[PDB]
């Protein structure tokens, strides 16, 4: 009784349990003997991921090969990835299969052909960006929406085919069902996006923070510097965004929610004023920075996770609406 969700607080408990019950999800385990693996495209601490060709039909798909010992971390995965079907650029799980012998599971992903968003972040145009955020936020508020945070946004996560102009946002092995007053593991995101509640261990966070992760993604795109809070390790990352926020603020957010700070910042985050947006204006990034673009940043990164913007209503702000427009 903390905090909790100002949406979708109590989707899930109003579903049938089977929804949110991955633990009790039987998965219906296909034959990987049908991909030929192409080529790698990556490798992480639980699964390794390669582009393949479904023999049978000649599509091109992403394999993801999960290491596996770890159960009820597939099935939250699996099921988490069935209840969200459909959903507006979420990654398309097309099957779930198994090598017949070994028994290894994998998930098979819709392909797409990515820019890799090094490149791609610095030739964005404002309308771009406009777009793109838009497109995030779309599945966001859709995972949301099917009481899901993805706890995992940061830019390799969303894939943009810059050509096609296609997003889809990847990898919901990180992301859990939110039930009010549940406690959850702050060990969650990278440290570039971790919200300032997963810095200063307050377990009782909600669909606030991929809207945290998210606005570290546009002050990253409007200002080109990305990562835009580049912390060397989790306690420099909350120094890094208390010299941008303030630490007064930090500290109104932590008597607000009794939160408990561990005392090693005491010597490392010092005093800093809350800064002005507009600070981060130069030639470099004009373009890109309106009025609008800096009022939706600002209602986006702040500590107070409940005051974020939930992400329909960053997709009901100004800075949209040409996109609305050309949408519409
Ligand atoms: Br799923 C998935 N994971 C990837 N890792 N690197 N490229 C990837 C693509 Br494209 C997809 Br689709």
């Amino acid at each position: 009784a903390g905090s909790r969700a100002r949406v979708y607080a109590e989707v899930n408990s109003l579903r049938s349990r089977e929804y949110w019950d991955y633990e009790a999800h039987v998965p219906s385990w296909g034959n990987q003997d049908d991909y030929q693996l192409v080529r790698k495209l990556g490798r992480g601490k639980y699964s390794e991921v390669f582009e393949a060709i479904n023999i049978t039909n000649n599509e091109r798909v992403v394999v993801k090969i999960l290491k596996p010992v770890k159960k009820k971390k597939i099935k939250r995965e699996v099921k988490i990835l069935e209840n969200l079907r459909g959903g507006t650029n979420i990654i398309k799980l097309i099957d779930t299969v198994k090598d017949p012998v070994s028994k290894t599971p994998a998930l098979v992903f819709e392909y797409i052909n990515n820019t890799d968003f090094k490149q791609l972040y610095q030739i964005l145009t404002d309308f771009d960006i406009r777009f793109y955020m838009y497109e995030l936020l779309k599945a966001l508020d859709y995972c949301h929406s099917k009481g899901i945070m993805h706890r995992d946004v940061k830019p390799h996560n969303v894939m943009i085919d810059h050509q096609q102009k296609k997003l889809r946002l990847i990898d919901w092995g990180l992301a859990e069902f939110y039930h009010p007053a549940q406690e959850y593991n702050v060990r969650v995101a990278s440290r570039y996006f971790k919200g300032p509640e997963l810095l200063v261990d307050y377990q009782m966070y909600d669909y606030s923070l991929d809207m945290w992760s998210l606005g570290c993604m546009l002050a990253s795109m409007i200002f080109r510097r990305e990562p835009f809070f580049h912390g060397q390790d989790n306690y420099d990352q909350l120094v890094r965004i208390a010299k941008v926020l303030g630490t007064e603020e930090l500290y109104g957010y932590l008597k607000k929610y009794h939160i408990d700070l561990d005392p090693h910042f005491n010597d490392i985050l010092g005093q800093h004023s809350r800064k002005r947006w507009e600070n981060f204006i130069h030639s470099e990034n004009r373009h890109l920075v309106s009025p609008e673009a800096l009022d939706l940043l600002d209602k986006l990164l702040r500590y107070d996770h409940q005051q974020r913007l939930t992400a329909k209503e960053a997709m009901e702000h100004p800075y949209f609406y040409p996109v609305v427009k050309e949408q519409s």
